[PDB]
């Protein structure tokens, strides 16, 4: 997904990184790949929609984390 890409790559779906310019200048390639890191924005579902991951795998590990945390404050409540 990331490497193989021709005329245009949209490795997340909110950036678009397109091929050397034909100039082929390094400077200003420099320039225009910092700026449209800069252009971005990271949402707050970023590790479902910028990852491949889908929606309910990150629900699950959030599921299960707190239901780990979960049973081991209840477990340190029974401690005192």
């Amino acid at each position: 997904h990331v490497f193989c890409g021709s005329d245009n790559l949209q490795i997340v779906p909110g950036v678009r990184i397109p091929q050397p310019l034909l100039q082929q200048s390094e400077e200003e390639e420099r320039a225009r790949l910092t700026a449209i890191l800069s252009n971005t924005i990271e949402p707050a579902d970023s590790l479902s929609s910028w990852l491949q991951l889908p929606r309910e795998s990150i629900l699950n590990y959030e599921r299960l984390q707190a239901k780990e945390v979960a049973s081991s404050t209840e477990q340190l409540l029974q401690e005192m």
